[PDB]
Order: structure tokens, then C-alpha cells, then sequence
């Protein structure tokens, strides 16, 4: 009710650097549409724009910018209309629902298969409808809600992050857009086809919970080494066979059990001789020494036998099994670092121009203060957004040269490395 | 322990660790990040169910596993997927080489040799050798972490 305080808080100030490289104040009108920005976008954006090769994020918040405008757009379209904005807000609990319905099935496929808080709530339901329904009639409508969870939260997905916006092209470009999709398929194919399609639904874990992707990230980020290094085992595991073929061949031995002799001979085609010690002296803790035949001392063949041995346990079990687990570990220690200065940068380093926190000690403003009033990236946006709307006959002093530094692709109108109170 | 029952006292045994740090502290290793190593261990257990599917589809006739009988020596361990899950994870996991040694050994002249081959190595390969190996991962990045704080 308060006019001042209605004024205060819809008027916003950034500080620009002209092109005689004096920095002057700004102080705008907040465009209306910047109301609908949406604070998961804002906290995706701050946490996830990353440095360019000078240390600023300030390019690639620029170039977000225009989606950020789109998605506002879209927001307010979306406000408008009434009842997608209800499905559209609760997109964690379609998620969550579905999560627990994917467990439930799987659970009672992995106990049942083959046949003929709330949570425990709806388990007591789902044992009494086992109980009087059946265990099939149970799986079928477990598996209906699910899909009809599952178009709900896909619609509610596309309304909530407007991948459309950007195109259909963009939606279908979209990864996470495909992995939805690919569980719908899944659900259809559970369904309808056969009930153990269900199982696949399980990965949705990985999705879920962040902390075991970060797990998985440790395999995957230098996965290229750790394939490598098996082509390595394999090359040498060839090696091995050859040596085996051409002078221990009598010694690969392999007991068999027959479907309706004991033994059968494994090393007299250098295919099967590879597969044989590929299968089992990589998965044997010893090596290939334990599958082959026990060498008798008096035997001449003895000495070399054990240098066999040994040289396949220390080469191939002890040393290139162990460097794909080294290379997991060392993938771990880089991530963890990473993650440590990218917070510690985010953190203690202003988002625009990129001053420290040791700089503002012992002065009238505060860090705080600085990024919260006089370096806004929101109040930025909002510049900008202000420069785009603004017809150009009504374009001021200031936002006449912000509007040409943009379209002329220069980024200097951003102050970096300099904060107006710090000089005075 | 008193009033009870005298092996009840063994539970006391775990006063050690709150008496010394050094092994609270080694412990702590696996606690920090426990919710990590959790969730590695339900991947493990959702690729074992994965396999365990597989090998019930198409390869059922090769589980068998021997017995003792408290006063035939073989049976089988997939006719239902509950127990080919459970024959999984009990078995393939704690061996060293995985399913595979459980499972009964093929004969070259089998036609289904080749996929037998790529099931055990797969096996070994994925969960084995990767996905166990993660919670030891977790465990010395979790050392590390700790040292550094
Ligand atoms: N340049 C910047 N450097 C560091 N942090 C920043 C910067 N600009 C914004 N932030 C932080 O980003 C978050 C978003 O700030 P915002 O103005 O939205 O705060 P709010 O308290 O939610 O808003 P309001 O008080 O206006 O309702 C806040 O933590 C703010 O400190
Ligand atoms: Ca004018
Ligand atoms: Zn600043």
C-alpha cells in the first residue's frame, strides 16, 4: 500500500562503463515481464554458467539471456492458462509417484515372476489387492497408473522447461526430453509386450539421485582410458596365447560338464586358445596357471611353466587390471577438486565483475551489499530486457550505447575488475 | 548380559571404537559418504536383477548348483526368478570371477558357447570389476576428503 515501497521495490540500478572508460549509475524502471522469471532457472544459471579463458561469466550470461526472455514470455502465457499451470507446479510429485510405482512393479515381478507417510498406505493397498485381485490383475493396474503418471509428468516437463520454445527440433535435440520419452516406451512395452520390459525402468535411479551419477561420473569421465587399457589386456592376453599355442598347448585342459569324456582339449585353434585364457584366467584371482593343467616337478617343462605363471598373474592380474580401478580412483580425485573450486569461486568471487571478497574488508560496503545492490546479474538481465522492449525513438544517453555495444557483439559495457565505492 | 544370557556381553566389544579416535576416524571414511556407497550398492543389485532376467530367458538350463543334504547332489536355481536372483547376488557376486564359475561349464561344441562367454565376461566386466570397485572408490575419495578438511 506503501507508494515508495511499491516504487523501491519495482526500481533496480546497474553501473556501466561508457567508451571514455568512466563508469557511471544506472537507474531503470523494472520491466514488468521480469517478474515471471522462474527461481529454478535462476539458481540453474547462476550455479552452472562456467569461465571463459579470461575468468569472466559474463559472455555466457549474455548469451543466455534471450532464452531467459523466452522462458519469461512463455511464463506468463503459462500463468494465463488455468489448469496446465496446476500440473505444470507439481512436476517433482508425478516424478516421485512414478519412481515408486517403477519400485513396486519390479518388487513384485523379481517375487512373483513366473506366475499362474503415505508409502505404507499404498503398499498395505497394493498387498490387499494382490490378496483379492490377484498378483496379475495387481502388476496391470500398477502398470496403467504408471503410464498414466508418466504422459502427466511429460506433459508437465515440456510446459515447465519450454523446450518447444526454442523448436521442435530443439525439443526432440533435447537429452532429457529422450530419456522421458524412451520410459514411455518402456512403460508400453511393459505393458503390453511382456512384463519383464519393467526392469529397465530401474535406471531411472540414476536420473533420480545425484550423488550415484556423480559415482558414475568417475567411470564415465575418462572412460576412454579405461577402454583403452582393456585393449591393452587384450592384446596381451593374445600375446599369452600364442606363447600357450605354440609350446604349452597340451597343457589347456578344461573340465566340461556335458548336457545329456570329462575333459575336453581348449588350445588347438588360436581363437579358442584366446578365449580360453581371455574368459578364464582374467576372471581366475591366480591367473591362467589356475585353469591349466597342475605341472608335475619331474616334468622338463616345469621351470617354464611357472614363469607362465607368474608373469601372467604380475603383468595382466596385478598391473592392468589394477590401472582401469586406478583410473576410477584418479577420475574421483579430479572431480572432487573441480566441484571444490568451482564452489569456492562461486562463492567468494563476484559474478560480474569478478572481484574478491578481501577487497571490500574494512570499507563502507559490504561484499554483500555489493552483489546484492550494486552488481546484480538480475539487474542486468533486467537492463537488457529493458534495452530490447524500449522502442529506440525513447532510448536514453546510456541505454542508446548499451543498445550498440549489443548489437555490435562488445561486452565492455560490463564492469570488470572495477567497483565505483572501491574507487570512492 | 547379566540377567539374560552371557554372550550377550559380546556386544560391549564396540566400546573400542568410541575409545579411540584413530578408528573413529577410519570409520568415518565409510559413514561420510555411506548414502553414496548405498546407492552404488542398489545399482549393483538393479544390473544383477538385470542379468538375472537375462539368464532365466535364455540361459536357465545352465544353473545348476550342487548340495549337501543334511541325514540328488544337484539342483536347479532358476525354474523361478526370485531364486535366479538370489542365486545372482549370493554367488556371483562374492566369487571372484562372477556367475560364470557358479554357472555350469560349456562345451565348445554347444551352440549357445558364444553367449555364454559374452554373459560371464560381461558380468564380470560390469559389476565386478567396476561397479564393486566404486564403493572402495568412494571410501579412499571419502580418506582424502577428510584429510583435506
Ligand atoms: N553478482 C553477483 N555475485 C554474487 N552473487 C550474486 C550476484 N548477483 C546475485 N547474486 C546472488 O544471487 C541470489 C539471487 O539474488 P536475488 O536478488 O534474487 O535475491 P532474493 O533475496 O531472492 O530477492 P528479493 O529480496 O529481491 O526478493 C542471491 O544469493 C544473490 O546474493
Ligand atoms: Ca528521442
Ligand atoms: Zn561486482
Amino acid at each position: 500500500e506503501d507508494p515508495l515501497a511499491y516504487y523501491e521495490n519495482h526500481t533496480s540500478q546497474i553501473e556501466i562503463v561508457r567508451q571514455d572508460r568512466s563508469m557511471e549509475q544506472i537507474v531503470f524502471p523494472v520491466p514488468g515481464i521480469c517478474q515471471f522469471l522462474t527461481e529454478e532457472t535462476k539458481h540453474r544459471l547462476f550455479t552452472t554458467t562456467e569461465q571463459d579463458e579470461q575468468g569472466s561469466k559474463v559472455s555466457d550470461f549474455f548469451d543466455q539471456s534471450s532464452f531467459l526472455h523466452n522462458e519469461m514470455e512463455w511464463q506468463r502465457k503459462l500463468r494465463s492458462m488455468p489448469l496446465i499451470y496446476w500440473f505444470s507446479r507439481r512436476m517433482t510429485l508425478w516424478g516421485s509417484i512414478s519412481f515408486n510405482l517403477a519400485v513396486f512393479i519390479n518388487i513384485i515381478i523379481a517375487f512373483f515372476y513366473p506366475y499362474m507417510s503415505i508409502r505404507p498406505l499404498i503398499v498395505a493397498l497394493i498387498l490387499r489387492s494382490i490378496y483379492y485381485l490377484g498378483i496379475g490383475p495387481t502388476l496391470n493396474i500398477l502398470g496403467a497408473l504408471n503410464l498414466t503418471n508418466k504422459i502427466v509428468f511429460v506433459v508437465s516437463f515440456v510446459g515447465n522447461r519450454g523446450t518447444f520454445i526454442r523448436g521442435y527440433k530443439a525439443m526432440v535435440m533435447d537429452m532429457e526430453f529422450l530419456y522421458h520419452v524412451g520410459y514411455i516406451l518402456t512403460s508400453v512395452l511393459g505393458l503390453f509386450a511382456h512384463e519383464l520390459f519393467y526392469s529397465i525402468l530401474l535406471f531411472d535411479l540414476i536420473y533420480r539421485e545425484e550423488t550415484l551419477f556423480n559415482v558414475i561420473k568417475s567411470v564415465t569421465r575418462n572412460g576412454r582410458s579405461i577402454l583403452l587399457t582393456a585393449l591393452l589386456a587384450l592384446i596381451l592376453v593374445y600375446l599369452f596365447s600364442i606363447v600357450g599355442f605354440l609350446f604349452l598347448k597340451d597343457d589347456f585342459i578344461l573340465e566340461v560338464d556335458r548336457l545329456p569324456d570329462s575333459t575336453e582339449r581348449a588350445c588347438d585353434t588360436l581363437l579358442m586358445c584366446i578365449v580360453t585364457v581371455m574368459n578364464h584366467g582374467l576372471r581366475n584371482g591366480g591367473g591362467v596357471g589356475d585353469i591349466l593343467r597342475k605341472p608335475s616337478k619331474d616334468e622338463s617343462l616345469f621351470p617354464a611353466r611357472v614363469v607362465y605363471d607368474l608373469l601372467f598373474f604380475f603383468i595382466v592380474i596385478i598391473i592392468v587390471l589394477n590401472l582401469i580401478f586406478g583410473v576410477i580412483i584418479d577420475t574421483f580425485a579430479d572431480l572432487r577438486s573441480e566441484k571444490q573450486k568451482k564452489e569456492e569461486i562461486l562463492k567468494t568471487t563476484c559474478f560480474i565483475c569478478g572481484l574478491e571478497r578481501d577487497k571490500f574488508d574494512n570499507k563502507t560496503v559490504s561484499f554483500e551489499e555489493h552483489i546484492k545492490l550494486e552488481h546484480n546479474m538480475w539487474n542486468y538481465l533486467y537492463f537488457i530486457v529493458l534495452v530490447r522492449v524500449k522502442n529506440k525513438t525513447d532510448y536514453t544517453g546510456p541505454e542508446s550505447y548499451v543498445a550498440q555495444m549489443i548489437k555490435n557483439k562488445n561486452l565492455d559495457w560490463f564492469p570488470r575488475m572495477r567497483a565505483m565505492s572501491l574507487v570512492s
